């Protein structure tokens, strides 16, 4: 049986919780506190390791953004520092491609990034790639055909709808089709060879829609919309649904955990969190 990780989160103040649903039993598991609180991270795993990557501890005295990267190992019930990333990255987003994890964009203060990087575990270290041709922080990121897909975002002046393609191989960016809605802080995952995007903010409003990025025919097509409009959500894939986590809905911090089904085209509340947070870091081991 796999579990849905959910990594800290946002209430007030970034949170340091670290939980796990079991979608087969509807039961949640309270695990070891990460070391700092954190919001805005990303989460993935490698090689049955939970990794927490980035993000900001937001506290009521103090805001720092954080380069870490710390590792928890699900049989120990522990967490263990990693080599930090080169730069702070808040509002990041990550993709994991053969056992590799990418760091993408995200900001540091009044910088947002570009700059794309890659962690080796078996090393332990980082090292920079090409970067993005646009500046993102708040990006979704999926891998797809062994490619990292870096979706919407925002770049310091306009929120986006575009998306670009990295190539590992080639070690190069190229823009892909632009979605049909402007996005910053969506939940984008991969299901059936599609990437979606679920959520985010427009500059207005945050979003209850959600589209997926056909391949084949490089377009975007919207499906059923959530059932609430959320930005900085989590979001991960399992048993072949998606599952979006929490988020910021323009007043309140959600506790709501929905499930889309692909078959039906249809979304529906499954559980919620023990409290309602945005800006969590989802994985599924
Ligand atoms: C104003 C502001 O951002 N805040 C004041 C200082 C602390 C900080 C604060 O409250 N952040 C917490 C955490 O949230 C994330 O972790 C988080 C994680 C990933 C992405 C994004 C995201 C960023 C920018 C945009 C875009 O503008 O296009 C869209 C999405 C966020 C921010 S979600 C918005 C909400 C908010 O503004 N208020 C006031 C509660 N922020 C949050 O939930
Ligand atoms: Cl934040």
């Amino acid at each position: 049986g796999r579990l849905i990780y959910t990594a800290g989160g946002y209430f007030r103040q970034s949170l340091s919780y670290l939980e796990a649903y079991n979608p087969s039993d509807g039961t949640w598991l309270r695990l070891a506190d990460l070391q700092v609180p954190r919001s805005g991270l990303a989460g993935c795993v490698v090689g049955g390791l939970l990794y927490a990557v980035g993000g900001r501890n937001n506290s009521p005295d103090g805001n720092t953004d954080s380069s870490a990267l710390d590792c928890y190992n699900p049989m120990t019930n522990q967490w263990s520092p990693c080599a930090p990333m080169s730069v702070p990255r808040n509002r990041i987003g990550v993709g994991v491609i053969d056992g590799h994890i990418y760091a993408v964009g995200g900001s540091h203060g009044c910088i947002h990034h570009n700059s794309v990087e890659r962690y080796e575990p078996e090393r332990d270290e980082w090292h920079l790639v090409a970067p993005m041709l646009t500046r993102r922080i708040g990006v979704g990121v999926a891998v797809l055909n062994r490619l990292l897909y870096a979706v919407g975002g925002f770049d310091g002046t306009n929120r986006l709808n575009s998306a670009e393609c990295y190539y590992p191989e080639r070690n190069e960016w190229r823009m892909i089709t632009a979605m049909n809605t402007i996005r910053s802080g969506a939940g984008v995952c991969v299901l059936h060879n599609c990437i979606y995007a679920a959520g985010g903010y427009d500059g207005q409003d945050q979003l209850n829609s959600v589209e997926r990025y056909d391949v084949a025919t490089a377009t975007w097509t919207f499906v059923a919309p959530m059932k609430h409009r959320r930005s900085a959500l989590g979001i991960t894939v399992h048993q072949g649904r998606i599952y979006v986590l929490g988020g910021y809905d323009g007043h309140t911090f959600l506790d709501s955990v929905e499930c889309y089904d692909p078959d039906t085209d249809t979304w529906s509340e499954v559980t919620r969190m023990t409290s309602g947070r945005s800006g969590v870091g989802v994985a599924v081991t």
